[PDB]
């Protein structure tokens, strides 16, 4: 269905899920391949110009350091992402709690952790749905949420108050803090002492 930008998320994540077989895979193990396809360049035109390439440069450090800290594998995560890494990456110390698609003028926010107006993910039905739309069912530590941070766990007071996303530039390697990561959450965090 091509009929506006609505039918264009729609398709991208139905797409998604239907070859996610092989999507997975190519993920794990060729994502310049997959970051190139062209069936990404239709939402990509939904993301604005001016910061298409963060947000990629983002969501592909991101799915590093997926692929590189073991049992943090999170499907929904990445076919979320996906359609973002598909542009020219470009780099920024900046953390995004929601990803822009423009819908017919308005600004829409898809969120990096959990579910959105524009992605919803139900974990009992396994249903995608997509600014209302079914997009499918998918066939059966977080580590693809901040740039340079796992996400441990809940809130853990002993490291204090919670900081904003915006606040984690003062922490060292290895550092943890609890972080108001979105919505009415609280999780503690670790500053990785790796790069990805």
């Amino acid at each position: 269905e091509i009929n506006g930008p609505e039918s264009v998320l729609v398709n991208t994540y139905q797409w998604i899920i239907r070859n996610w077989e092989t999507v997975k895979i190519q993920w794990s193990q060729n994502p310049t391949m997959l970051y190139n396809k062209m069936e990404f360049e239709p939402f990509q035109s939904l993301v604005p110009k001016a910061i298409r390439g963060q947000y990629s440069g983002f969501v592909r450090t991101l799915f590093q350091q997926m692929r590189d800290v073991l049992g943090t594998f999170d499907t929904t995560q990445i076919i979320k992402l996906l359609p973002f890494a598909a542009a020219p990456p470009k780099q920024s110390r900046m953390q995004f709690s929601s990803l822009t698609v423009n819908v017919r003028g308005s600004g829409m926010r898809i969120l990096v952790r959990g579910n959105s107006p524009v992605f919803n993910y139900n974990k009992t039905t396994k249903r995608l749905t997509i600014l209302g739309k079914d997009a499918g069912t998918l066939i059966e530590v977080e580590s693809a949420v901040l740039r340079g941070f796992l996400i441990l766990g809940k809130e853990d007071r002993r490291y204090g108050p919670a900081l904003s996303i915006n606040e984690l530039s003062n922490l060292a390697k290895g550092e943890k803090a609890n972080v108001l990561i979105g919505q009415g959450d609280v999780v503690l965090v670790m500053k990785r002492k790796r790069d990805s």
